[PDB]
Order: structure tokens, then sequence, then C-alpha cells
């Protein structure tokens, strides 16, 4: 009987797929979370130098977007006055060419009426401003913490679902592993680009984002125990760099240290989905099943 | 016939509400999304000084909030020691009416049991602290950093929804304009505090908070070449304002240089809401239609 | 008649449970908010020291997640060089013991083949690094800004709901206190971490981690002066430390003050549902009661 078939069909939508597969008797709720970081790492560049976490991390507290150093390139003693620019922002051979105020695409200063000698040769347009200008761009490669490849991540989180009143926690050796250790929480910074799909060598030597997840995808009727944590790691390259100084004075007067720092960056998200049995969505959904099953 | 006619209306409520208007086949999710930005400009302020990004950008690595220096009230070489506190805390004449111990509303220090001058003619409480006192606060006007107007804002942002495994991403010259370049994501800073209602000229003598948003409302079904950001400039004024300093060390004596920083403060929030047709909600509604059509 | 019976307990489940009491008639948006932190206190530190807000305060410029310092460890006039490490990373009396190359747990620089003296008759092995070695850790017990138990948390937020155009905000003397002064953003630290359920005293020695969550649970079919701001205080101890460094020159060499930094972290999470009436849940449920009536 026709009938009885398209009675067994709609049945079938309805507890097979509904409730079974999607969980129709669910409800989902978000969650509110907290994230720490500790890095475990030291790197050496070359007199010799020698980088610990106050200096590699920005910023030093803490927070769910961080930086790792991996390059830079410095230019120190760097004081206010009058000084040349940087000749590709313009070669010039007489005064006429030098009209005052403003540069553009990289302005170093505000220039003036006048030309002075660049490299001997050449005479540049010049400016005032923090002087010696910043030094021609010369990546170095491979990169000076290219010991960063090994130091190690590790990650406290503690999350809470509003809706249903749970919280869960994601905790003399271990390192992570996709499917070897699963649930350590402590990363190597190496694997963590890797997984990224990404080389560790490039994005040292430019920088880079690495995104890190942290599922909680739990589901409420079963145990706590069994709500666990998963991590996966994306790729979100043109590159990633920033400018910072470190201002000092040196007999009476203001100087700074300006760096060029390319880093990787990561952010740490946290999103997860529980569900526990409701009445409410068990009820809409047989109520819509009696409807297509008469109609 | 009236039953005819409330079938009619119910009919028309469903098919024509539910799914043409409310799209009811479909299923919203979120998004998790990575925001950069980067400052293009150059300030001179008067001997002359010129500010730089990583002078006037806080933090120098960036964040989805980040504040603008556009003004600012610099206290110079000030050492920890005895000195007079600010008269606006209490002019005193007799020592009878200095009682050691702390102060309030804008407390510089601890007090003591002594009476020191201050400007010749007005005897304040003496106290330890960071020394000299913090000056009277006269605002510049007009702002300092009132080149500020001109600076850009170049805003990189890719996005992803985790439901429909869908990623998007928001990218010689250009600058955004509401009406006409709308995908540009350069912006310059006088334009978003005109956007967000705002007059820039106060908001950089005193500081404010300029919210942006970036709507990633899209519909699935169509192409993903038609899944665009839209920006949005949100006034959040009492000013913002915060205070930093410059330790530095002189003769082997620490020395710092606080500034009060009057700034405008950037947050950048990317919510959106993605919809795919799914077989749920259709068969849902369209039971609850046959309920009502019924009764 | 049983029928009846049946048919009086499903009306009275649709009305009395979907509507009446989990509001099946509203439905839920989320909000975007802006939150904003100032910090007032003073701390005194035995010469004398003295720690204002540009001092205890990480980020300066302020953040969602900062810390305020409660306890510290300083090294002091630091300069990268060769020196004895820390005895604890291993005890020598002979140079074959020494194999160049990183040491491990609490790396502090780079070995070397060589012993040199520690406190005259320990022998550790030589390394580059950041010089002198940091000091065996003694936790000052009481902490140092003990006094930070009185400072005070003004918190300003402003929210807004995209989907129903709403926005609202949370605003001589007024401190906070959970039955007394419900609606005053001014917190005390030592109260909010007794509401978190945590000893400020241990919290100030290690640090620790305090979440303030503000639950903007409004319903928009009333006024929006009864849309109030709901603070709840969260305890997420292990501690919570780190370390930065002030950089410093004199006599051309760069030195740094190493510090660790022990300390409160504060985070603040703003998470509110609103609803109000609309038609597609309504028709909804009825459609769904009236299915699960007949059958
Ligand atoms: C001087 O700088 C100019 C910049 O265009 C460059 O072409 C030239 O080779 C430089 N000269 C030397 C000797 O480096
Ligand atoms: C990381 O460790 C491996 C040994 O496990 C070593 O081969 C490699 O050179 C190290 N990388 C760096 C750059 O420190
Ligand atoms: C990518 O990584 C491999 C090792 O996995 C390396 O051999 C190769 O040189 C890298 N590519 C670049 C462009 O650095
Ligand atoms: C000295 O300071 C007091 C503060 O009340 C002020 O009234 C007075 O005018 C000042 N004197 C001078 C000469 O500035
Ligand atoms: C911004 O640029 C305009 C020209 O486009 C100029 O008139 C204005 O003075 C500039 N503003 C500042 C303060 O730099
Ligand atoms: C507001 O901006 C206008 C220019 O758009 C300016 O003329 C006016 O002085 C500003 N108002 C204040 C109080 O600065
Ligand atoms: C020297 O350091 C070692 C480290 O193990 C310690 O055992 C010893 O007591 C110290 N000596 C003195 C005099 O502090
Ligand atoms: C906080 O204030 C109370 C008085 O209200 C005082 O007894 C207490 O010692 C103060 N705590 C600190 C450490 O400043
Ligand atoms: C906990 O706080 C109480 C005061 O409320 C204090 O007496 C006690 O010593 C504290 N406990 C610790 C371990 O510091």
């Amino acid at each position: 009987v026709i009938f009885r078939l398209i009675q067994l069909v709609v049945l079938v939508y309805v507890i097979g797929w509904v409730f079974l597969y999607e969980k129709g008797y669910q409800t989902s709720s978000g969650l509110i979370s907290s994230v720490s970081v500790k890095l475990k790492g030291l790197a050496v560049t070359q007199g010799p130098q020698v980088w610990d976490v106050a200096d590699y991390v920005f910023p030093a507290q803490g927070d769910n977007s961080f930086v790792v150093m991996t390059n830079f390139i410095v230019t120190p003693k760097q004081t206010q006055g009058y000084c040349a620019e940087h000749p590709e922002g313009g070669i010039c051979k007489e005064d006429s060419g030098c009209t005052p105020g403003k540069a553009k695409r990289k302005a170093q200063g505000i220039r003036t009426g006048k030309c002075v000698a660049f490299n001997d040769t050449v005479k540049t347009c010049e400016i005032f401003g923090w002087c010696p200008v910043e030094v021609d761009d010369d990546i170095p490669r491979p990169a000076l913490l290219r010991e960063a490849e090994n130091f190690t991540l590790f990650i406290k989180n503690s999350i809470s679902f509003p809706r249903f009143k749970v919280n869960r926690r994601n905790l003399k050796t271990c390192l992570f592993h996709k499917t070897l250790h699963p649930l350590c929480p402590v990363f190597q910074l190496g694997y963590v680009v890797q997984e990224s799909g990404q080389n560790f060598s490039t994005l040292a030597e430019k920088g880079g984002v690495v995104g890190i997840t942290i599922d909680w995808h739990c589901d409420l009727d079963w145990h706590v125990r069994h709500c666990r944590p998963i991590y996966e790691f994306h790729g979100l390259s043109p590159g990633f760099n920033f400018r910072f100084a470190r201002h000092f004075v040196e007999n009476g007067t203001n100087y700074r240290h300006l760096f060029k720092v390319f880093g990787i960056r990561f952010d740490i998200l946290v999103d997860g989905k529980a569900g526990k049995f409701d009445i409410i969505p068990t009820m809409t959904t047989i109520g819509s099943g009696i409807g297509i099953f008469g109609v």
C-alpha cells in the first residue's frame, strides 16, 4: 500500500535523521574560556647574542594573540636630526628638486630645501627625523632565531558552559603528536607550522600567522570524562612584521634602537558546542512529523 | 468560501514569509576571523620632534583593540625622592595639618609630617614618590599629533565558517569611500571618525573610541564571489587616556618619562551570518504550516 | 473523558511551558560590547619604592585581559657574558663533565667546556647568556604590593544588539556590594577575589586568574531602563607569573633589569541574550502543538 510506504518513509525520516543523526533532541550552547600560554626556549644570534622569553615574545604578559620573533633587522643609535634620506625615495643632484614638506611610500621625515651626500656619490634629499635612516632591507637568510623550531607551547585552557553549568579543563615528559600523544598540551613550534601546511624556514624568514583552535565538541548526555578538547592548526602567506623601538638616554640625549621584527603570530580560538536532551525540540519535531505524515 | 480564504492566508503566510522572506530553509552559522592592521603616517611636534609608527601605536605588534596617540603631556626626568605634592591635593601652612599616610583622588605618594614650598608662596604637604610631580593638566589645543587625520588603516581579514567549511578573504592607489570605493581595505583616520559621527579635532584633543565592524552576511546558495565584507563605523564621549612611562638610567640613577597619552581607540569586530539550505527546517516549517492550516 | 484529559495536558504543556516559561514567542540575539577599565591605587615597597598605575598594570593602554602586579623578584644589572650557571642545573667538579651546547628545564645559556666557581665552594658549568644569573627563587611573603587589596576597578561598558538595533550603557562616592550597591561599576580588588572564592593573600603571593562577567540578560518587551548589567566573578590555583625586562644603556653597554612578575590576571567577558516577540516561533510552536494534540 503506497500510503503505508509514504507513512514509513516519513517516519524513518524523523526518527532516523532528526533524532538519531542530527540529534534533534539536543539543544546547543556556547562556552566561555580562558587560555594561558608558556614558552620554553633559548636562541643564540651572532658578538654572540642570546634571546630569552622576555625578549622574543610579544606581549610579555601573554594574550590569545601573541607573536614569537624569528628574525629581525636592527638600526642602532638613532637620534633626531638632519640626515640624508634613503636614495630609494629619490636621487637628487640640485637643490631645485628638493621641495620641503612630506615624503611618501616610506616617509622617513620631513624634507628640506637641501641636498646632502648619502654614499659619497649619490645626493639625496635632506630630512629631519630619526637619524641615521633605517638601512636598506636585507632580511637575514637563514633566520637569526632559526632555533625557534624547537621551542614549546604549553597551553592551559578552562571552559564553562553557562547554560548547563558545566566546567572542564584540558589538563615526566610529553610532546604532542596527532596520533601518538593526542592529549598533550605541549606543542613544538615546528610541529604546529608543519600541521598548518607551512614551511617553518620560510615562515621564519618572513613571518606568518598560525591559528590554533580548541574544539570542545561535547555530548553532555555522556560523562564529562569524555568531554575532551581537540586541537586543530590553521594557516590563515605575505608575511608578518612590525616595528618597535627601545628608547635610552646617553649623555643627556635620547636615542632609540629601531627593530623590524619578523615573527610568527599565533591566534588561539576556543569554540565548542554542547548539547543536552530537552523537551521543547522533541515535541516540535514530532509535531512537524505528524503534520507531514498526514499531508 | 471563508474556509478557502483562511487556507489561502495561512498558505501565503508560510511560503511568502517563512521561506521567501525570512529564508526559513536556511540555517545560520558563525565564523572565525583574523584581523591584521597596518598604519601609514608621520607626525611632527614642536625642538622639533617626529613620531613614527613604533611610537604612536599601542601595542606595537598589533591587536583587535589598538590605540593611535593624538596628543600627550610629558613629565620628564622623574626620580624617587621627597618633593612637594600638587597644591590641588591641599594647601597647608603649618606642620600640624600634615598627617603622614596616604592621599586620595590623585595620590602622588605617601605624605609626611612636613610642609615644603611649591611655587615660592604656597606650602604643600611633602610626599615620597616619583618626583618632580606631574605638572598641572593643560591639554594641548590644538592636538600635538593633529596630522593623525591623514594616516591610513590597511585592514586584512580572513574568515572561515566551520559548519559549511567555507573560507574567504576581504582582499596602484586606492582609498575607501562609502559609495565610490566600497571595497578598498585602506581607510583614512579622519574618514572613520567622521563616519562614526565624531569630530576628529575634539576626538584628537581628548581621545575617543571608534568601533569598526566587518559584517560577512553571505548567502552561500549564491557564489562565494558575492560573499563580500561590509564595513560599518560605530561611535561607542568622555575621552580616552592612559599613562605609560619610559624608564632609563643616568649616572646609576633610575629615572622615568611619564606620558599621559590621549589617543583614539579602534575596536575591530568581525561578525557575520551565513546560511545554506537544509531539510530539517523545511520539514519543520511545513509541518507547522499543515497544523495551523487545519486548525 | 480520557481524550479530554490528554487534550488538556497537551494544551497546558504548550501554553504553560513553551510560551509562559521558556518564552517560545521570543527570539535570541547576541551583542557587541566595548570595555574600558581604570585602576586607582598606590603602593609602597621597601630604599623605599612606590608603584604607580604605569608600573603595575600590564598592558598600559588596557585590554579585556590585563594583569595587576602583586609581587615580583628583580635581577638587576644583567649583561651578556661568561658566568657560572645555577647550581640546580648541575654541580660539577671537573671539566670532563662540562659538555658544550644547550641546557634544559631552566636553560640560562649555552654551556662551555669549563667549570667556574659559584659561591666559593661549588663549581658549576660556565655559560654564555644574560649574566649575572637569576638568583634562586624566594617569593616574598607577604607580597610586596600587598596594598593591591584596596585598589579599585572602574568598568565602562557599552553593548549593542545588532538584530534589534538596541544599545545600552552600564552607567560623590560609591563602592560595589552584592546586595547593597548592586549597580556601582567601581570594584575593589579584594572584594572581586573574595567573590571569586579566593584568598587575596595567597593570590597575591603567587598570582592568579579572576574572570569577570557582565550578563546583559534583557527582555526587550519591557523597557530599556530594566535592561541592566549583572556582574559575576569566576575563579578560573597554580598561579600566574611572567617575565619582562627593562633595557638600558650605561657606558655604551646594554644591560637589562629582569623582572619575574607575580600578579592577578583579570578577564572581562560580556555575554548576554535578548529576546523579542516574533511570529515565526509562535506559529511553529502552535503547529507542533496541534500535531501532538491530535496524535
Ligand atoms: C649608493 O647608493 C645608490 C642608491 O641608488 C646605489 O645605486 C649605489 O650603488 C651605492 N653606491 C655604493 C658604493 O654602494
Ligand atoms: C631541533 O632539534 C633537532 C634534534 O631533535 C635538531 O636536529 C635541529 O637542528 C634543531 N633545530 C634548531 C634550529 O634548533
Ligand atoms: C620547505 O621545507 C623543506 C623541508 O621540509 C625544505 O627542504 C625546503 O627547502 C623548504 N622550502 C623552502 C622554499 O624553504
Ligand atoms: C602657585 O600655586 C597655587 C596653587 O593653588 C596658585 O593658586 C598660585 O597662583 C600659584 N602661583 C603662581 C605664581 O603661579
Ligand atoms: C590632510 O590632508 C589635507 C590635504 O588633502 C590637508 O589640507 C590637511 O591639512 C591635512 N591634515 C593634516 C593635519 O595633516
Ligand atoms: C567640528 O568640526 C567642524 C568641521 O567639520 C569644525 O569647524 C568645528 O570647529 C568642530 N567642532 C569642535 C567643537 O571642534
Ligand atoms: C652554595 O650553593 C650550593 C648549591 O647546591 C648550596 O648547596 C650551598 O649551601 C651554597 N653555599 C652557601 C655558603 O650558600
Ligand atoms: C585596606 O584598607 C583597610 C581599611 O579600610 C586597612 O585595614 C587595610 O590594611 C588596607 N589594606 C592594605 C594592604 O592596604
Ligand atoms: C585566607 O584568608 C584568611 C582571612 O580571610 C586568612 O586568615 C588566612 O590566613 C588565609 N589563608 C592563607 C593560606 O593565606
